[PDB]
């Protein structure tokens, strides 16, 4: 198993591109990722109740099943995370289905990394949620990573809201408009 | 999707050892693989009732997850089959638990893999079960299939029974003595 802890940031101003040249000197790009990620939900079992999740992933032609606990935290995105690559995605979805699960929303963005000492930080375009910052912290405590966090909005005067939500989460509230 | 039709022979007589000796001239040796299997049941969907299985295998350290459908045929062994590979076996399993699957049973063996024409003969020696043939035909009908079986078995003097139950249903029935 694995806890995955990480902020989600919705920016407000400005623009990632921007945002993107004021880190360009002291952070290092690592890659740009295109994600497509179906969802599932068990009929008998209620994700959205137990707040699980099942995610297959198309990053880059690398597939890649997820499965996400309940949150952890209330101050940060914190989730058990198990994930595997599979061989191939259209098999895997019909596993899927085949065992029961239900397909149940698709988010699809542009993922930019970068880094900066131990910390991961991901500048996410998101197909109809719009302009977002995930960071992840290597070997870092709760305390830590918000303190970072504080110090890179501020350093790069990023005007910004903080949510635990996860984006299929997101994308559902967006729906509702 | 893809359709598995093989014939599976539990060997009287004489050993694998001795078959071996006898297909070794005209038939081409593939691979030996060294296949561990963990079966799983889903609580709310009895597999034994549907005809399914669920199968986490590692053969030769690589690791297939794979789904099988009710029976087709009662002539041959003709299932559905949806197979992928997957990176971490441990990992997969526990995704598979955390989804709600319960490990079921483990079938452990030893399958020598022989090519002759367009049929796969494979050599089985099932830990706890004794010793099986499996023969496989690649754009093969069921007649087909059956007769070249017949023959196999003929030209190589082997006495046998044929059956469709699966390795994990003979596991079931000889643990019930
Ligand atoms: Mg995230
Ligand atoms: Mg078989």
């Amino acid at each position: 198993s694995y806890i995955e802890r990480e902020i989600k940031l919705r920016v407000i101003s400005p623009s990632l591109e921007e945002i993107e040249e004021r880190i360009r000197n002291n952070y290092t790009f690592i890659n740009e990722e295109h994600q497509i990620d179906i969802y599932y939900n068990n009929p008998i079992r209620d994700f959205r109740k137990s707040d699980e999740a099942l995610r297959l992933r198309n990053t880059n032609g690398k597939v890649i099943l997820t499965y996400k606990g309940p949150k952890q935290s209330k101050e940060t995105k914190t989730r058990e995370e198990i994930e595997v690559e599979v061989s191939d995605l259209h098999k895997m979805d019909l596993i899927l289905r085949k065992l029961g699960f239900i397909r149940s929303f698709q988010v699809e963005k542009i993922r930019k990394n970068y880094k900066y000492a131990d910390f991961i930080i991901s500048l996410d375009s998101i197909k109809e949620l719009g302009e977002f910052i995930e960071i992840e912290g290597i070997n870092k405590t709760e305390k830590e990573l918000i303190s970072f966090v504080d110090e890179f909005v501020k350093k790069h005067q990023i005007q910004y809201e903080k949510t635990i939500k996860s984006y299929l989460e997101l994308l559902v509230e967006h729906a509702k408009k």
